């Protein structure tokens, strides 16, 4: 005769209990810089409706920009 079993499981979530205030954070997509100061909500990437710096942006017309990603060459 002969026998044999296993199994087991490990749980991790962020561990603190159901309340983070302010769990948000706003850092340019391409450059993760503190775009604190700066103003996201006008700062999105009409391209890819992202956040990015007014550096890693690309000016165009229509009055509109996109970053480096989208207004420079393209990428993978
Ligand atoms: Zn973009
Ligand atoms: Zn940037």
């Amino acid at each position: 005769g002969s026998s044999g079993s296993s199994g087991l499981l490990e749980i991790k979530r962020k561990g603190a209990k159901r309340g983070s205030q302010h769990y948000s954070d706003r850092t340019c997509a391409r450059c993760q810089e503190s775009l604190g100061r700066l103003s996201p909500k006008t700062n999105t990437c009409r391209g890819c409706n992202h956040l990015v710096c007014r550096d890693c942006r690309i000016q165009e017309s229509n009055g509109t920009w996109r970053c480096k990603v989208c207004s420079g060459p393209s990428s993978g």
